[PDB]
């Protein structure tokens, strides 16, 4: 179902000029993360830039995590993806939420302030507990 | 447990010459997605090609999503991975299911029609509801 | 909640010189996977190396999977990520757990034996059951 996530706004544009992350529709899996830039950023082929989303989140439950993923169309069509490929957010992380924006493509691409550059999916996770064995059972 | 997913077949080879996506075993996490090509495709180093799977899916439940991921061995050994890195499918998406096939490797690779080029994992997701705070609690 | 995972130690350094994978904190989503190398490995720009974690796991439940993901900071700052982008581990897989370490960066990077090179997230998955339809309902 649903999960309450605390949000701290670090850039005053968020909620104003740049909407807070939101599900585009009722059936969307991911919330859109936007580039909180002071000017357009032209990201060169194979360049990585660390971009602020203008917020911090705190998931607050040990069996919840979030992953930052590329946008499907932008990642395919323009190669704007993530330098760390999938950004995993721990339930106890409280820092600024940053996107490692990597242009894997062969052409430069300009991201304007407020443009959607990734998405955030909140998901349930399990906590593994190991048992060391000599041979696996079952 | 299980989840019913509606499937629309867009290429008549699916279910015939090219098996529908299936779990290889009872313990497989992912269903294999195959390249619905009219001829072999030689994908050059660093090239991305959008490839049809010959179907459309509709997950139909707001707390279910699917991710398209590279094959482990093909992605490691040959660099055949995804141009958008992880393709997230929303519960309300109804369009053709396409794979952004990116050859990150240094050698060209030939994909034959019907070859497995990615896998699809169906998973539960949470719907985040934000609360804006000045300082995080707990 | 939690999930028991059987672990087979293949390199005697594991648990000794190199800690077993563990959650760094109570709120960590991922367990750290370490490089079980016999000497430091200098991974060239765009090179992929298959690196042993010195173990094998067996998740053992059909609705559990695990994904190997890059480290967030190492993947962003140094481009040390995964050749297959996300390594999905099936519930019935029993083989050595290996990391496809890809340096997507422009500079070489040296990984020392025992260094953390990826993380492993254990998560619930659904088993899809298709129904072929001519038109989607609902």
């Amino acid at each position: 179902m649903t999960h309450s996530v605390q949000l701290k706004i670090l850039d005053k544009r968020l909620g104003s000029e740049f909407p807070l992350p939101a599900y585009a529709t009722t059936g969307s899996a991911g919330l859109d993360l936007r580039a909180c830039l002071d000017e357009p950023l032209k990201i060169e082929p194979d360049e990585t830039c660390l971009i602020s989303t203008g917020l911090a989140i705190y998931l607050g439950h040990s069996n919840v995590a979030a992953t930052i993923l590329p946008r499907s169309g932008l990642g395919h069509k323009h190669g704007i993806v993530l330098g760390n490929l999938v950004g995993l957010i721990d339930s106890d992380y409280q820092g600024p939420l940053m996107v490692s924006c990597w242009n894997r493509g062969k052409e430069p691409y300009t991201i304007n302030p407020g443009d959607r550059i990734a998405q955030l999916v909140v998901l349930p996770i399990l906590k593994a507990q190991f048992a060391v064995v000599e041979e696996f059972e079952l």
